[PDB]
């Protein structure tokens, strides 16, 4: 009725996203169609959730067995400029800058007691203002191939409550590949996944995480991998960086460092706001 399409910018876990004009007052959304009570409540409060590094939940509309949510529109998203940055690689100041952004983004939810529980470079958005700002936050917990890439172990083993440290492992996930412009555990099936992930983190053990044994999903026939190096795994990296990674890499999820304490890592002494290069 009020939306004017104007291209599909992609497909999401829950519908098909637009890019579209609202007719009454031009204002330019991006539009996603959602394809049950709880999750209208749900969705609702999220309206109230505002920070300068989320993107903003302008509406939501129930019509006719249909939800859409209206949302601001942003101009790129990370995956897209990873790979226009390919060649050259995003430079650390930037990298540090968006680290800093999102973190500052994840804190705000977390206190809030809000998860996103699907975190990849594809709902990361980004502005020609040196912004970077977290889409979708909250829709997993209110409506309940999809990417595995960056999912927690916790969250592979089968634990049934999520914490706000599953975040924290996707955005470290998101950190490595942003330095090394290579997806940090690319696997294609839930058990290539965990034993990516353990072929470089090592196979976890009551010592590094205890309870591990106990998870619904662990194996004791898992294969026992030993640990690399950082060193290896994110090479260029300088220390402070590697230092950060590491703990947001943590086995445990209770030994996983918060975003509030993120923020105050030393690998942030210098952050600064650069402005990316956008070919829109
Ligand atoms: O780089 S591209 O040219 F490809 C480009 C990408 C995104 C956008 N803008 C954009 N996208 C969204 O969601 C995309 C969706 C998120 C994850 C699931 C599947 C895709 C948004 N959600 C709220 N505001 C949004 N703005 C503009 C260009």
């Amino acid at each position: 009725e009020n939306f004017q399409k104007v291209e599909k910018i992609g497909e999401g876990t829950y519908g098909v996203v637009y890019k579209a004009r609202n007719k009454l007052t031009g204002e330019v959304v991006a539009l996603k169609k959602i394809r049950p009570s709880t999750a209208i409540r749900e969705i609702s409060l999220l309206k109230e959730l505002n920070h300068p590094n989320i993107v903003k939940l302008l509406d939501v509309i129930h019509t006719e067995n249909k939800l859409y949510l209206v949302f601001e529109f942003l101009h790129q998203d990370l995956k897209k400029f990873m790979d226009a940055s390919a060649l050259t690689g995003i430079p650390l100041p930037l990298i540090k800058s968006y680290l800093f952004q999102l973190l500052q983004g994840l804190a705000f939810c977390h206190s809030h007691r809000v998860l996103h529980r699907d975190l990849k470079p594809q709902n990361l958005l980004i502005n020609t203002e040196g912004a970077i700002k977290l889409a979708d936050f909250g829709l997993a917990r209110a409506f309940g191939v999809v990417t595995l890439w960056y999912r927690a172990p916790e969250i592979l083993l089968g634990c049934k409550y999520y914490s706000t440290a599953v975040d924290i492992w996707s955005l470290g996930c998101i950190f490595a590949e942003m330095v090394t412009r290579r997806a940090l555990f690319p696997g294609d099936s839930e058990i290539d996944q965990l034993f990516r992930i353990f072929r470089t983190l090592g196979t976890p053990d009551e010592v590094v995480w205890p309870g591990v044994t106990s998870m619904p999903d662990y194996k004791p026939s898992f294969p026992k991998w030993a640990r690399q190096d950082f060193s290896k795994v994110v090479p260029p990296l300088d220390e402070d960086g590697r230092s950060l990674l590491s703990q947001m890499l943590h086995y445990d999820p209770n030994k996983r460092i918060s975003a509030k304490a993120a923020l105050a890592h030393p690998f942030f002494q210098d952050v600064t706001k650069p402005v990316p290069h956008l070919r829109l």
